[PDB]
């Protein structure tokens, strides 16, 4: 229900938690993060309950790394649990999700097939092993990504990085907001312009089935069929 | 003339040349940076000219660093060169100055006697010697500073660091407006706020007679007898 990501030069748990205080939806059940380093080494907390418990337990295990993602969840598919809390993984592919991939079933069987172990009662999980799947049959992220979405049907916003390589995210649009904050040097991207206020004042929404290549110094979106679009920044008024 | 500075766990350079750019309308002859990193390496870069000749050798001396302070200078002492841009040092004491040193010449000749060589001819390189002085005597940067600032007269701000101990800066506020930016886990200085409005919206002016040690976590104002003194953050979207 909530998602903020973030990559940038330092650190971003905090970035995140406090994007995190700021999409607290009435009715929501858990929360996570994950954040990488630059050396790929990814560390991700998850909490059944509220933000604050999962900022008081990353207080004792103080979380570095530049890229990271987060969520609040509301669940609508597995019941509220550690488990089914995002970030959703699939070895080194990490993703937050908003939303409901409507044909999660077919999806979750082929991947089976494939090898793939779900550990998760969501819908989330799909798109997670989904990604590692098509990364496996080579290209960048945003190419597996491409060829990932067309797959998943729904309305729904993700984010999701390779912990491999931390220099980028990617994020795309499909019935639910995502909004780019651009920061200097870093880029932030939440589910509600509100999340990002602290750290930015300078937004891209992205539109309807956008696909965003984030990393820390450009953004390029995309359409479905792989086009580059031009989404104009605006400055936001809002305190 | 304009005053931009940043203590954050990101390098900061790209974020002061930013702040320059936004302080060139006021005029000025020249500019300068320094910047230090955790290790307390310091690289400074200065140049006679336009802030865009300075970003332009920035570019081909990357610099590293989450701690840094940089100015745009309007000449009122010693004639513009690159050896007057500030930021001006003394060992480890790295100072950028808007204003005028009234008592710069009985200063020099003090700190003259006391053994210091002045590069430059400018009030501004009393300060750096001043605090380098200081702090021989003991104690920690905010200590020196307290010491400093009521040996000199003028109406000027100025933001002074210490390589040696890259997680502090110290500004005092007399006479020259200085203005503190609130950033997450950051903090930023700068002469006017319109340097800082890229990176943070949230304010603390500094009152006159303020001394501020300023942390990337922290912000701690005293005045000039030593007492903490409580100053209020104001939200300004410009
Ligand atoms: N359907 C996903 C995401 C729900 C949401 O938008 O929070 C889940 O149940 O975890
Ligand atoms: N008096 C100092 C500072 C002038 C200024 O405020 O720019 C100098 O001449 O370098
Ligand atoms: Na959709
Ligand atoms: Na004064």
């Amino acid at each position: 229900c909530g998602i903020v990501g973030a990559i940038a030069q330092r650190d971003v748990a905090e970035i995140l938690l406090e994007g995190l205080r700021r999409l607290e939806y009435r009715g929501y059940d858990s929360a996570g993060l994950a954040v990488v380093d630059a050396e790929g080494h990814m560390t991700r907390l998850r909490r059944l309950g509220k933000v604050q418990m999962l900022a008081q337990a990353a207080e004792e295990h103080p979380l570095h790394g530049g890229t990271g993602i987060a969520h609040t969840r509301w669940a609508t598919h597995g019941e509220p649990s550690e488990v089914n809390a995002h970030p959703h993984v699939s070895e080194h592919i990490v993703v937050v999700h908003n939303g409901i991939i409507e044909n999660h079933e077919p999806l979750r069987e082929e991947l089976k097939a494939r090898g793939y172990t779900f550990v998760s009662e969501t819908d989330t999980e799909v798109i997670a092993h989904l990604v590692n799947w098509e990364l496996k049959q080579g290209g960048t992220l945003r190419e597996a990504v491409l060829r990932a979405i067309p797959q998943l049907r729904g309305a729904y916003g993700t984010v999701i990085m390779d912990s491999r390589h931390p220099d980028t995210l990617l994020a795309a649009r499909s019935g639910s907001p995502l909004v780019i904050g651009l920061g200097m040097g870093e880029n932030f991207i939440a589910s509600d312009q509100l999340a990002l206020l602290p750290v930015t004042r300078r937004f891209i929404f992205l539109e309807e089935g956008d696909i965003a290549e984030i990393t820390r110094r450009s953004v390029n979106i995309f359409d479905k069929t792989g086009a580059e679009v031009k989404r104009q920044d605006i400055e936001s008024n809002l305190q």
